[PDB]
């Protein structure tokens, strides 16, 4: 009757149970509605940062945290992130954020992560002062910057039109340092969220005094751990419909959108969105590094099993940083 009591991994396993914690799609987070102007927009709701996710913008992985294009600019020369404003307030380094918040004493000891998450949710440049759409942002570890993304779409890589602006969410080694946030990114996620590898450790399922093997598992050959955590981040829960390139609307239209809401509107048509995944999906893998085989599972994890083998990765955590301790 009680074959799941005496977890000694209970309260160190609760990270690992993504759809407790995180809540929303990682590959494509689309979580939440929000009203502007009237008008439902789809956006991020994660409550965890997703580290290594950047968007790759037809073909090149350099763009994405490129300004969006205004006016004379064309639509494909640029990238997600807000255009230049008056104060400049995005991008903004970790010690312009806290001087800019200095005033608030909860704001200003924020760590890093959650800091960008809520200067994004503060900045609305088109002044909709009562609404409930905060942006998304992108945090970069390598310069401390933080970058308000305009665009909170992920993905349009459909086959019918991919004259269309084409992108796709991944991990990629020109992605590492970034770090994909939602407005919902909580304050405690370094206590509750997933971000290091877990070195010589498998995840398995708490049974009757033991951590047995995960029983079914989806067999990915993967050359290192980098590759593992990419499957598993493609395999993750996403948010994204099936049929969404039907309720796309003509390009032309949303080129003379980016002359300055139908921006924000653009890659996110009301027709296609039921869809919403609230965390589930296949989010860990078991990567055996002697084998070079990804075991890919879509059920929460109970405990570790001790294995010198074995990395454990969730589609959340880095694709490089290891926990070496265990
Ligand atoms: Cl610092
Ligand atoms: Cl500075």
């Amino acid at each position: 009757e009680a074959e799941f009591m005496g977890n000694p991994w209970t309260e160190y396993m609760a990270k690992y149970d993504i759809e407790e914690v995180h809540g929303s799609g990682i590959r494509v987070d689309l979580g939440e509605d929000a009203e502007v102007a009237g008008t439902q927009y789809r956006l991020p709701s994660g409550k965890c940062p997703v580290f290594g996710k950047g968007i790759i913008i037809e073909n090149s992985k350099t763009t994405f945290l490129k300004p969006v294009a205004t006016g004379n600019q064309d639509l494909k020369d640029g990238g997600f992130a807000f255009p230049p404003t008056n104060p400049l307030i995005s991008p903004m380094t970790l010690n312009g954020m806290r001087d800019f918040y200095k005033n608030n004493e909860y704001v200003k000891n924020l760590d890093e992560l959650t800091l960008c998450s809520r200067h994004a949710g503060n900045m609305n440049p088109d002044n909709d002062k009562n609404s409930n759409y905060k942006y998304p942002a992108v945090y970069d570890y390598n310069d401390k910057k933080c970058h308000i993304l305009y665009i909170a779409a992920q993905e349009n890589n459909g086959p019918r039109y991919c004259s269309m602006f084409c992108f796709r969410p991944a991990k990629d080694k020109l992605f590492e340092n970034y770090v994909y946030l939602s407005k919902n990114v909580v304050d405690n996620w370094e206590e509750v969220c997933p971000r290091k590898n877990l070195e010589n450790a498998k995840f398995g399922l708490w049974v009757d005094g033991n951590c047995e093997d995960i029983p079914h598992v989806n067999e990915f050959s993967a050359n290192d751990l980098f590759e593992c955590n990419k499957l598993v981040f493609e395999l993750s829960a996403s948010d994204q419909p099936k049929q969404y390139e039907q309720h796309l609307t003509d390009y032309e239209k949303i080129k003379e959108g980016f002359k300055n809401d139908m921006i924000k509107s653009a890659f996110l048509p009301t027709g296609a969105f039921r869809y919403k995944s609230h965390g589930k999906g296949y989010n860990w893998g078991n990567y055996n590094r002697e084998t070079q085989k990804c075991e890919i599972f879509n059920v929460k994890p109970t405990c570790l099993i001790n294995d010198k083998s074995y990395i454990a990765t969730t589609a959340l955590s880095h694709p490089i940083e290891v926990e070496h301790n265990f």
